[PDB]
């Protein structure tokens, strides 16, 4: 499974649902995760984040670990995504910014 960590959140740009062969990711309003039980692994998605908020489970930043079980959770309740979408507003402010969980919307 790939896991979507922070930068994502106030960014979701959404160029990484392209790619996906399998409706591996779920919306939010802020944020996008990866459905862990339906993500093959392909690893198409990590180079096309602009955020670089896309890691393999097994290279997760120490920091970033509890990404991996949030995304199974809100997997479980966020509808699922399959046509790229404009950039939240203010996007590029925000990519970059660390610390950005705290910003999550359910
Ligand atoms: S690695 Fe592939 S199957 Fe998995 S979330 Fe990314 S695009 Fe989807
Ligand atoms: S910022 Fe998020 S919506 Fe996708 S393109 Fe990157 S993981």
């Amino acid at each position: 499974a790939f896991v979507v960590t922070d930068n994502c959140i106030k960014c979701k740009y959404t160029d990484c649902v392209e790619v996906s062969p399998v409706d591996c990711f779920y919306e939010g309003p802020n944020f996008l995760v990866i459905h862990p039980d339906e993500c093959i692994d392909c690893a198409l998605c990590e180079p096309e984040c602009p955020a670089q908020a896309i890691f393999s489970e097994d290279e997760v930043p120490e920091d970033m670990q509890e990404f991996i079980q949030l995304n199974a959770e809100l997997a479980e309740v966020w509808p699922n995504i399959t046509e790229k979408k404009d950039p939240l507003p203010d996007a590029e402010d925000w990519d970059g910014v660390k610390g950005k969980l705290q910003h999550l919307e359910r």
